[PDB]
């Protein structure tokens, strides 16, 4: 929190919980990075003068903008590393020469125009440092906006361009962030993943090159999660420096590492510059969504623990953000499409006299939408499938004690509906091209005014109509083609951006006009499952992919960033589908109750003695969920380095806490296998249900020996309570 | 083949296959390695002065026993490192002074003493070099027996001690070979396992100290296989040096590699000196098993290969050494022990049809033998449970189409036996201690020929009653208190090795007297599966885990030394029993069948439907059992580095193969996977089952474009046939 500018030094010291963040002006006002890592109380601000290196002051050939380590690069005025930022003029130049002119310290953080950002509840919790560079020549300004929290190790930047001069100023790269560290030796980490399968760890040593993950998708994307870390290369769950970088946005993203000669790393993260320009007309501004930057020593669950209760808590909003989220059940695979009200009901007791919470209505409800390929953006209620609307199976469903949710797709449009046939120039498209379809359906135009009125207002329609407290927001294909009719020529490059900005402006009206209701956005699964999206709806379809082993490492790796509290985890039927696997309900249970546990098939064709599993399931999941969803998450053994998978959720006094650990094709005759915890009170005894007695400190130095077992796919969960 | 001595350089070169190991005499009557790798015409045989190194001979300070590269080395006289053998004298020194007295040459390749050893069948095959060392202080021979052979990279290596002298000589330690590398640039693999698990592939850097696989347990061992290889550290399957060094012998050993201060390798193998002596009266000799020694440049597959074709050609020996083996039904779990003659009849009705050949008949037929606990050693046919006999029984499975076989376990004694109320100083046991059971039996002492002589009777006239055609010899527990009440003390330390001596000569008396009869070894599996038991029987149960993914692992790396024909692989039933896992029919049938196939299962518990499968593997196994006992095998993926295992076969001309994949855990949405294969002819076209026709050239360097699959576990197999 504590933000500092010395003027005898000319030093900015952020104080970031045990994390500093240390920049100093330069010569004539250029803005060097000094250090980001643990506390100081004070670091002082060699050989940048180098060979091919040029000097960009003739007067002065001790340094040069290739060898400067900065927070906001330009290239073309001596750097020739990865920039920042870049601009081209009328004349056609893209030189341009940013310097420090001033800056301003506040308490608080302030909101982003049109974006997402981490905030605070009180002004105590983060002071925010606006340093403004200016390129006179141009009238260019761009102000480095910073914010440090007090509680958590936790820097967060963003850049804000505007146009003070009186010539057109083209963005051609405005990203939100970038660091020059002062060595390279590092491995880096990014989630990249498919549909199916997201965000794998990934651990890589860096090149001296550059290495990057990126999405051109328009959508944060299944295939790379804007994330990326550097880590020390000892570095481990446990102990360790850590740097996390987060990116608070849910459209295309760049996130880089540039190692240059002199092996230093520059990272840096923003919007995608490809295929992307922002035109800046005299008097226009440009805000960058912001990176959450997190500093950690010791390892990987200490950064993720950070970003967890940062975004659980300052980044998630509305009523829901502190309550336990209900254990719900999707009613799609009882019918797929083949529905109508008769059955619901009777389901309904049969889910509520398990325990189940939620009821909820997939696909198909509305229009003419029976299979993937009809009706998307006529949202209206087909009354032939529900002729007393959704109010009617709505009321009756909450007679029976269990709340009511339902699907939406709002940002497509089937060319076989009424909306497209009446507005066919409101998709995005390009003119006198072809247009390509995902699942049959083409991508409304979020970045036009009249589109996101029309869905606010037809989406609206339907909620207000009946006693709705759950909406799954799902988005099934990513962008091509991608243009806008309502742009001109010069802006076409912005149109990525601007949808992402018109989605956003429509879920901040939809979660607010709605404040009863759950929002939990969706992406086939977590194509989207970035900040931020979190910051308008609280949790998150995790993955399509419910195979219990497969959901190992795609929750272990989704918990590198996100919190339990957003992963949705179901329980689905087997023989599994994007895979082939069989895993005892036990199992599967035991996976998906280490996420926002709920529940993905047809209770039609269940046995007596497993609906008595689920009851038990879902009574278990009840007596441990505030643990789960709210606890500290420790992770212990990684699928991505073996066959074996563990991790563990501690209340916050650390007197209770839920172990579960896994293990695919353990062999036969195996060696005995112990599993060390963490986070446990070493000086109390703890109670595991069904092993006894334990030391906290046994627990986590000694460690348990499990129970010995051989198979495909070993499963155990035990809650620990302090005796 | 091509031994020569060359008198002017005294070097002798002996010339196998396409290696070249070259030796040299050095000063005073030393034996010096020289060369062993890819064929040289010639090569001429520093630095052998070394602080700390001291010197042999006072006059002449050039060179140490510590530096010098030996075949034979001593520990005492100047030489540090680990010896290759130790004598005591009667005056308590170790002291011994090997030096060379002469040499012979002759064609062929001689039988040794008491021992299993590879063979010619004509002597233009190979050429023997014996050289003679003695220290004529003490009167003690040591002939070094070399044998090259000529089709293959094979160097053969023993030594036969002999006490010419007038004094007592013990042998505290008498390995097989030592040889002394130049570098030690290489990783070394071993075949590390358990019960269950044997062979799996540990391939390690080497340390510059010691490390060793070794037996203590009176047999080769579940728990490390006599066979370590040194390999360049980047060769692999297809390319790259390979050293193999393969124990002919199935009892204790020690198989090592030490790295000495000039980071030379000695490698060396034999019998365990650990709880090992050997007195020598004078006139006494002692002949080692020996040691098979293959070099390849061509990866571990092509030392493989080498194995497999002298194994199975000059090796296992009898009528069936060259013969298609029969596809067998074991018919325990039909019945564990519970049996009579009316089942066993109309089951092999059942079998027959099947097209399985050879019906086997399991354990507690004898005696009073109804659990793991009772009779072992009493071989009389319990004639309650088979009135009939084992001929009436025999003779109508052999009216049925099938060939009749049997279990027998010789070497075991139950405590609650006749034979042990007679006489139970014939196990093996230590004077006034406890005797210590495995499986509640004890090891009969086979040191003693009143023993072996018991035995060689009573299991021949069981043989001799009936027309048995197989025999299974079992064998399921590991010596403990070794000693013997028929030897002095000043001999009791050579009972383990005068156990393995007098089974080696049972074994042989019984397989020559049955020569009608296949004889397959086992011990609890693959407990003794080496190439001293490979001479006796001409196969191997490889392990009693028959668990498809488990056999994946056990395959492979027993397949890195062992010909397919003698490693047998049976489909067995689901819930699987060592490890807890369910696979296909067909994927079990596909792991079995690439090896010496048969079944282990209860027939009467089959659906038509898997009884047809049976009936079409058998079909199938049939139509390529000459390919895949006998043809060339080749390693393609390994499930030691992945999830995926991958191999073929491919017959002696290249216009046949068969090939195998497997995936173990295949991810949903995952990346199309590719196999190339090996050994076809790249100009010729091939005709895959189901997948068309492909050049061979195509296969090999871009490989089969696998079906795309997902599941648990992907199984696959084709057929290839020159069009």
């Amino acid at each position: 929190m504590a933000v500092t500018y010395n003027p005898q030094t000319k030093q900015f010291h952020l104080r970031a919980g045990k994390a500093s963040y240390v920049m100093q002006l330069f010569r004539s006002g250029y803005l060097a990075h000094i250090y980001w890592g643990k506390a100081v109380r004070d670091v002082r601000g060699s050989r940048l003068d180098r060979a091919f290196s040029p000097n960009p002051d003739p007067s002065d050939r001790t340094f040069s903008l290739d060898t400067l380590p900065q927070e906001y690069p330009a290239y073309g005025n001596t750097d020739f590393r990865s920039p920042a930022y870049q601009v081209q003029l009328e004349n056609g130049s893209t030189v341009t020469d940013l310097r420090y002119k001033t800056h301003r310290i506040y308490k608080g953080k302030p909101r982003l125009n049109g974006l997402p950002a981490t905030y605070v509840e009180h002004e105590q919790e983060a002071e925010t440092l606006e340093i403004v560079l200016g390129d006179a020549l141009i009238g260019l300004e761009v102000t480095l906006q910073y914010t440090a929290y007090e509680k958590w190790n936790v820097i967060t930047r963003a850049a804000r361009f505007e146009n003070k001069g009186g010539e057109r100023l083209k963005l051609l790269r405005a990203l939100s962030m970038s660091v020059d560290f002062p060595t390279a030796d590092y491995d880096w980490i990014h989630l990249p993943g498919a549909w199916g399968r997201e965000r794998w760890i990934e651990r890589r040593p860096l090149v001296t090159g550059v290495q990057a993950a990126e999405s051109r998708r328009g959508a944060s994307s299944h295939q790379q999660n804007p994330f990326i870390a550097l880590v020390a290369k000892n570095a481990d769950e446990h102990q360790g420096e850590v740097y996390g970088f987060s990116f608070v946005y849910s459209g295309n993203f760049l996130a880089q590492v540039e190692v240059d000669q002199f092996h230093t790393a520059r990272v840096s993260m923003g919007i995608n510059p490809f295929d992307f320009t922002w035109l800046l007309q005299p008097g226009e501004s440009f805000q960058t969504p912001e990176v959450v930057m997190v500093y950690s020593d010791q390892g990987l669950n200490g950064m993720s623990q950070t970003y967890h209760e940062l975004y659980r808590t300052r980044l998630a909003r509305g009523a829901f953000r502190d309550r336990e989220r209900p254990i719900l059940i999707n009613n799609w695979e009882a019918t797929y499409f083949d529905f109508n009200e008769e059955k619901l009901v009777n389901i309904a007791k049969t889910e509520a006299e398990l325990g189940i919470e939620l009821f909820v209505l997939d696909d198909g409800w509305f229009g003419k939408r029976d299979d993937d390929r009809r009706s998307l953006g006529d949202w209206i209620v087909n009354r032939r499938k529900l002729p007393n609307g959704l109010d009617g199976l709505a009321k009756q469903v909450n007679e029976l004690g269990m709340q009511f949710g339902l699907w939406v797709e709002p940002e497509m449009v089937s060319p076989n509906s009424e909306l497209y046939r009446k507005h066919p120039d409101w998709c995005l498209h390009v003119p006198n091209r072809p247009r390509s379809e995902g699942r049959n359906q083409l991508v409304l135009d979020y970045s036009r005014e009249d589109v996101c009125d029309y869905i606010i207002e037809t989406i609206s329609n339907v909620l207000a109509s009946a006693p709705i407290t759950y909406v799954k927001w799902d988005m099934n294909r990513h962008m091509t083609e991608i243009g806008s009719s309502a742009l001109p020529p010069e802006r076409q490059r912005e149109t990525a951006h601007r949808y992402m900005l018109g989605l956003y402006r429509v879920m901040d009206e939809m979660t607010s006009r709605f404040p009863h209701i759950l929002f939990e956005s969706c992406s086939g699964g977590g194509g989207r499952f970035d900040p931020g999206m979190l910051y308008y709806m609280p949790q998150t379809w995790t993955s399509d992919n419910t195979d219990a082993v497969s959901r190992l490492k795609i929750q272990y790796g989704t918990s590198l960033v996100y919190p339990i509290s957003a992963m949705g985890a179901h329980v689905s039927a087997v023989p599994n589908h994007q895979v082939g696997r069989v895993a005892s309900l036990k199992a599967r249970g035991h996976v998906a109750m280490s996420g926002n546990f709920g529940y993905e098939l047809d209770i039609t064709k269940l046995t007596e003695t497993e609906k008595q599993m689920i009851k038990q399931q879902v009574a278990f999941y009840k007596d441990v969920r505030r643990l789960v969803q709210f606890g500290t998450f420790y992770r212990l053994l990684s699928p991505f380095e073996g066959n074996e998978a563990a991790w563990m959720f501690v209340s916050a006094d650390r007197s209770e806490a839920l172990v579960a650990y896994f293990r695919v094709l353990a062999e036969a005759n195996a060696p005995l296998s112990y599993l060390r915890l963490k986070g446990l009170d070493p000086n109390q005894d703890y109670e595991i249900e069904g092993l006894g007695v334990y030391g906290g400190d046994e627990l986590m130095y000694a460690g348990v020996a499990l129970p010995y077992r051989s198979g495909d796919f070993i499963s155990m969960m035990w809650r620990l309570k302090a005796v």
